[PDB]
Protein backbone atom coordinates (compact mmCIF):
# COMPACT_ATOMS: atom_id res chain seq x y z
CA UNK A 1 0.00 0.00 0.00
CA UNK A 2 1.12 3.94 -0.85
CA UNK A 3 2.83 4.98 1.87
CA UNK A 4 4.82 1.46 2.89
CA UNK A 5 5.94 1.13 -0.68
CA UNK A 6 6.51 4.76 -0.99
CA UNK A 7 8.51 4.87 2.42
CA UNK A 8 11.12 1.77 1.04
CA UNK A 9 12.36 4.33 -1.65
CA UNK A 10 16.66 5.18 -1.64
CA UNK A 11 17.18 8.41 -0.77
CA UNK A 12 20.59 20.70 4.79
CA UNK A 13 18.99 21.50 1.25
CA UNK A 14 16.53 24.26 0.01
CA UNK A 15 13.81 23.61 -2.72
CA UNK A 16 13.23 25.48 -5.74
CA UNK A 17 10.18 27.57 -5.59
CA UNK A 18 8.27 24.84 -7.96
CA UNK A 19 9.17 22.09 -5.70
CA UNK A 20 8.62 24.47 -2.64
CA UNK A 21 4.72 24.97 -3.45
CA UNK A 22 4.21 21.37 -3.88
CA UNK A 23 6.17 20.62 -0.39
CA UNK A 24 4.16 23.77 1.19
CA UNK A 25 0.78 21.97 -0.47
CA UNK A 26 1.72 18.67 1.27
CA UNK A 27 1.70 20.89 4.85
CA UNK A 28 5.94 21.86 4.85
CA UNK A 29 6.62 24.86 6.39
CA UNK A 30 9.76 26.81 5.52
CA UNK A 31 12.48 26.33 3.06
CA UNK A 32 15.24 24.34 4.23
CA UNK A 33 14.42 20.21 4.37
CA UNK A 34 16.40 17.55 4.75
CA UNK A 35 16.04 15.22 1.85
CA UNK A 36 14.10 12.51 4.02
CA UNK A 37 11.73 15.89 4.71
CA UNK A 38 11.00 16.26 0.82
CA UNK A 39 10.67 12.48 0.16
CA UNK A 40 8.03 12.76 2.90
CA UNK A 41 6.20 15.20 2.25
CA UNK A 42 6.44 14.51 -1.75
CA UNK A 43 4.60 11.00 -0.90
CA UNK A 44 2.31 13.05 1.57
CA UNK A 45 1.38 15.47 -1.69
CA UNK A 46 1.08 12.44 -3.69
CA UNK A 47 -1.47 11.08 -0.94
CA UNK A 48 -3.55 14.50 -0.49
CA UNK A 49 -3.65 14.83 -4.26
CA UNK A 50 -4.42 11.29 -4.86
CA UNK A 51 -2.15 10.66 -7.79
CA UNK A 52 -1.67 7.46 -7.43
CA UNK A 53 -3.44 4.15 -8.92
CA UNK A 54 -5.83 2.56 -6.47
CA UNK A 55 -5.03 -0.24 -7.67
CA UNK A 56 -1.53 -0.50 -8.22
CA UNK A 57 -0.42 1.83 -6.10
CA UNK A 58 3.48 1.62 -6.95
CA UNK A 59 1.87 4.23 -10.29
CA UNK A 60 2.00 7.93 -9.78
CA UNK A 61 -0.11 9.68 -12.60
CA UNK A 62 1.23 13.32 -11.52
CA UNK A 63 -0.05 14.52 -15.34
CA UNK A 64 -2.77 17.62 -15.67
CA UNK A 65 -0.45 18.06 -12.04
CA UNK A 66 1.76 20.66 -10.98
CA UNK A 67 3.76 17.87 -9.86
CA UNK A 68 3.92 16.39 -12.93
CA UNK A 69 4.73 19.95 -14.84
CA UNK A 70 7.91 19.46 -12.29
CA UNK A 71 8.71 16.23 -13.29
CA UNK A 72 8.05 16.45 -16.77
CA UNK A 73 6.43 13.22 -16.74
CA UNK A 74 2.54 12.31 -17.36
CA UNK A 75 3.51 9.37 -14.72
CA UNK A 76 6.22 7.71 -12.61
CA UNK A 77 6.48 3.72 -10.80
CA UNK A 78 8.14 3.94 -7.06
CA UNK A 79 9.54 1.38 -8.59
CA UNK A 80 11.72 3.26 -11.16
CA UNK A 81 11.86 6.05 -9.20
CA UNK A 82 14.54 7.65 -11.79
CA UNK A 83 12.74 10.29 -12.91
CA UNK A 84 11.67 11.94 -9.53
CA UNK A 85 15.17 12.01 -8.71
CA UNK A 86 15.99 13.87 -12.11
CA UNK A 87 13.89 16.24 -10.72
CA UNK A 88 15.40 15.91 -7.10
CA UNK A 89 19.01 16.72 -8.18
CA UNK A 90 17.21 19.75 -10.63
CA UNK A 91 15.35 20.67 -7.96
CA UNK A 92 17.42 21.12 -4.03
CA UNK A 93 20.28 23.58 -3.75
CA UNK A 94 22.90 23.16 -0.98
MG1 LIG B 1 13.37 27.97 7.14
MG1 LIG C 1 6.75 8.63 4.47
Amino acid sequence: YFQGSWKLLPEQVRPKLPLLKILHAAGAQGEMFTVKEVMHYLGQYIMVKQLYDQQEQHMVYCGGDLLGELLGRQSFSVKDPSPLYDMLRKNLVT
